[PDB]
This record gives structure tokens, C-alpha cells and sequence, in this order.
């Protein structure tokens, strides 16, 4: 599915990123949307043969496994698969691993690119 902005936001309140290791809730929707626009399904390879899966483009290098990614870790014990559901579960859990690694959210590329260092609060902003 591709949420709405305020849509998501309410979700991602509802599973506790709101705050979270630090982290207001308009940075996370701000890297949802320049992670993966919304989309639940969003999936991009990269050079090291990973890829990166779902809402949050969480990469199976380090994160989740996709059985097909050389030097898996999967230090979120989960299957990549997992993270292409509708529902946001699976991927909130990872993301909340990920922030809680020693690098913030600079694991998001995007949001470190495109969100870090704006008014991220816009992102929540009338819902
Ligand atoms: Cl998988």
C-alpha cells in the first residue's frame, strides 16, 4: 500500500517512533517518504548485491535477510520478506534496532540527505 503522510504518521505514533531514541515523529516520516514515498513494497538493489525493502528501506547486508545477500547479518532477526507487508509492524521493529545501533538515523540515507537538518516537524504538521 502507499500511505498518506498524516496516515502514516498516525501509524508510526501508534508503534512508538514518536520520540523514539531521540528521534521526532516528523523525522521518520520524512524518511519514508524519501526512502520509499509511502510505498509498502518499495524495493531497491544495490552494488553489494543487498537490497533495500519496504517503507523504510531497511537492507539486507546488516538487517534483514533475503537469503540471496553476501555477508548477511541480520541483526533484526527477520526475514526481508517480512517487511513488505501493509502493515508496519515488522519494519518499525528493525527501524527501532537499527536507530538504536550507535549511528542515529544516519542508517537512512535519505533522511540524512534530504531530511536532516530542516524543520522536520512540517512532516506532522496538520494531522
Ligand atoms: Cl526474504
Amino acid at each position: 500500500k502507499v500511505f498518506g503522510r498524516c496516515e502514516l504518521a498516525a501509524a508510526m505514533k501508534r508503534h512508538g517512533l514518536d520520540n523514539y531514541r531521540g528521534y521526532s515523529l516528523g523525522n521518520w516520516v520524512c524518511a519514508a517518504k524519501f526512502e520509499s514515498n509511502f510505498n509498502t513494497q518499495a524495493t531497491n538493489r544495490n552494488t553489494d548485491g543487498s537490497t533495500d525493502y519496504g517503507i523504510l528501506q531497511i537492507n539486507s547486508r546488516w538487517w534483514c535477510n533475503d537469503g540471496r545477500t553476501p555477508g548477511s547479518r541480520n541483526l533484526c532477526n527477520i526475514p526481508c520478506s517480512a517487511l513488505l507487508s501493509s502493515d508496519i509492524t515488522a519494519s518499525v521493529n528493525c527501524a527501532k534496532k537499527i536507530v538504536s545501533d550507535g549511528n542515529g538515523m544516519n542508517a537512512w540515507v535519505a533522511w540524512r540527505n534530504r531530511c536532516k537538518g530542516t524543520d522536520v516537524q512540517a512532516w506532522i504538521r496538520g494531522c
